[PDB]
């Protein structure tokens, strides 16, 4: 299956529970 590695718009959310924008 597939999972959402995206937090907000342009945010790389990890299974670590943290969101880092991709800049």
């Amino acid at each position: 299956e597939n999972f959402a590695g995206g937090c907000l718009t342009g945010f790389m959310r990890t299974p670590d529970g943290r969101c880092k924008p991709t800049f």
